[PDB]
């Protein structure tokens, strides 16, 4: 609103697919898009990159 609302990675994870995303462990992001349910698509803000993460591997950071 005046600033991302951060997520960050719990887990490393291998994008494996078409669209998704790597990260490791620590990892934070923007989530651009929650619709699709247990996929969300986000931005790493560590690699810049953007694709599909699990939601079951993120949290949010002022948690």
């Amino acid at each position: 609103s005046t600033g991302v609302t951060l997520f960050v990675a719990l887990y490393d994870y291998e994008a494996w697919t078409e669209d998704d995303l790597s990260f490791h462990k620590g990892e934070k992001f923007q989530i651009l898009n929650s619709s699709e349910g247990d996929w969300w698509e986000a931005r790493s803000l560590t690699t810049g990159e953007t694709g599909y993460i699990p939601s079951n591997y993120v949290a949010p950071v002022d948690s």
